[PDB]
Order: structure tokens, then sequence, then C-alpha cells
């Protein structure tokens, strides 16, 4: 059917951004001026998507609070006539989009986090984003997907071509090329050393998955894999891999997070410029 849900897991340690992410989630991190899950919510809802489903881990409230109403920032802004920033901050969370919460107790993975939300899910296609993959892309990479979604009614791993050398840091599909953009998925290996991966092609944090999911993670044997049940569930029904359109910052690390701090302002209209021109001449 429709796509109105997605799962946004923001429960990992973010150690690899120690000590900013002490008591703050690697997905709050600013780019520029604005957190990871808010660049991966406005995503979503480009998407059509109307519900924000977030496990959380460590520092809850700093997701719950940047997404939820906050009295005292109206207020202060209230009291100063700032009109546009005040519309601004309740862009954050538009009318008829919700924010659900759940809890991963333990961070015991990526996998793990996707099966918390299940229950809310329940029997409904979901899109899962993973808001340290912040993609840019027009349109947004996961309205790209709800189109294919709504085309075929498959699951869809979003997919980039990476360099063969480094599929040891990738989850890589196989099958048979359909479109010159949709891959019908064979396999999905784990990591595969480069000489045996059976593709280029890597899997990134977006994902519209069936709920049929759900059983192939509670069945697996535990750090669940979300890939195996990807695989698995591919032995049951059609699952679709998409080369989407748009660049990938992988936010999960330092560089990443770097380059897209660099990207996203040279295109921001405050700031462009000037960064730009500063740029140049360091
Ligand atoms: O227990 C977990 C682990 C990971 N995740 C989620 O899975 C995705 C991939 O996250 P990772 O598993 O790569 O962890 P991380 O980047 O937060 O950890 P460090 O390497 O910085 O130590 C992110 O969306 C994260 O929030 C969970 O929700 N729960």
């Amino acid at each position: 059917l429709k796509v109105n849900k997605a799962v946004f897991p923001v429960a990992g340690l973010g150690t690899r951004f120690l000590p900013a992410t002490k008591a703050s989630p690697k997905e709050m991190l600013p780019v520029v001026d604005k957190p990871l899950i808010q660049y991966a919510v406005e995503e979503a809802i480009a998407a059509g998507i109307t519900e924000m489903i977030f496990v959380t881990g460590r520092s809850k409230r700093a997701i719950e609070d940047h997404f939820d109403k906050s009295y005292e920032v109206e207020a202060e802004l209230e009291a100063r006539g700032k009109a546009k920033l005040l519309e601004l901050v309740r862009s954050i969370k538009p009318s008829h989009v919700d924010c659900f919460y759940v809890r991963q107790p333990e961070a015991l993975g990526l996998g793990h986090a996707v099966l918390c939300a299940e229950k809310l899910v329940a029997d409904n296609p979901f899109a899962v984003i993973l808001a340290d993959d912040l993609l840019d892309g027009n349109p947004p990479v996961m309205k790209q997907m709800v189109d294919v979604f709504d085309h075929y009614h498959s699951s869809v791993i979003g997919v980039e071509e990476i360099p063969p050398s480094e599929t040891k840091s990738y989850g890589i599909v196989d099958g048979k090329e359909w479109e010159e953009s949709i891959v019908k998925m064979s396999a999905i290996v784990e990591k595969p050393a480069p000489e045996v991966a059976p593709s280029n092609l890597g899997v990134v944090g977006r994902y519209i998955l069936k709920p049929r999911i759900f059983e192939h993670l509670r069945a697996l044997k535990p750090e669940l894999q979300l890939t195996d049940a990807i695989q698995a569930l591919l032995a049951d029904e059609q699952v679709l891999a998409y080369k989407y359109q748009g660049t990938r910052y992988d936010c999960g690390s330092k560089l990443g997070y770097l380059k897209a701090t660099v990207e996203f302002a040279l295109r921001h209209p405050e700031v462009g410029t000037e960064f730009d021109a500063y740029l140049r001449t360091r």
C-alpha cells in the first residue's frame, strides 16, 4: 500500500564523535545549522511520509526536544517579534507530521533497533532512514524510492556505486539489472573482500521494507544483522536495489561530516558566498 512511516535509528553509541556525542547522539550533529536527523526527517516528509518513529538510545531527549514543541523557545522568540525564526522553528515538525519515540534499551545494533519499532509499524511498509548517511538529492532520495516502491510494491534498498577496493566497508547486492537504476536482487552479502564482491553496488542507509522483514529479524541467531534479514526476505519475495540519484555524505565518520559541512555551507544562502571566498584565499 502506501509508505506513511519512517523509522529513524538514532540509538548508536556514536563513539566516533566523542567527546561531542557524550550527551547528544551523532544524528544530532549539525551540518552548518541543522542536525543530521532533521535533514533525514525533511527527506521523509518530501517523500509523503507523515509519521516519524525514532528509536532512541543514550541522550534521547536531544532528539525528542529537537522535534517536540518547546514552550521556552517560542516564548523567547515570541517576546521578540522574530517571526521568520518562529516559522523556521515550527517547520521542524510541520502540522500533520507525528513523532513517536521508542527506546532501544541496549545498543545491540541496527537490526535490533529496527526490530524495536515493529509494533509501531505493524502491518505496513515503512522507511528506514539512517541520518548518519546525509543524502543530497533532487528529488530527495527517499522520495525517489517511494516512487519506486509505489510502482513495484517491493522492498527497496538504496545503493550507490562504490570503489571495488572498498567493498569490505559495505553491504553489497547482486542480481539482475532491470532498469538503468533498478536491480532485482538475488543476494546481499555483508562486507565481502574485493576479489569476491558480487558487484560494486553498496548499500546506504535508506530502505523501504515490507513488514515481513520482522519475522526474519526475530528469527535470526544473535547484534542481529539487517543484511541477513534482507537476504532471508528475498528468498520469499522480490527485493529491489535502487541506484539513487544524488550524493551521500558518510557522516558516521568525521571526514564525511566535514565534506558535508563544506559542501552544504557552499550552497547555504546566508554564508555561501563568503565561505567560498574564504576557501579560495586561505
Ligand atoms: O545499537 C545500535 C547501533 C546502531 N544504531 C543505529 O544504526 C546506524 C548505524 O550506526 P553504527 O552501528 O555504525 O554505530 P555508530 O556510528 O553510532 O557508532 P560509532 O561507530 O560512532 O561507535 C545509526 O542510525 C545508529 O543510530 C542503533 O540505532 N542502535
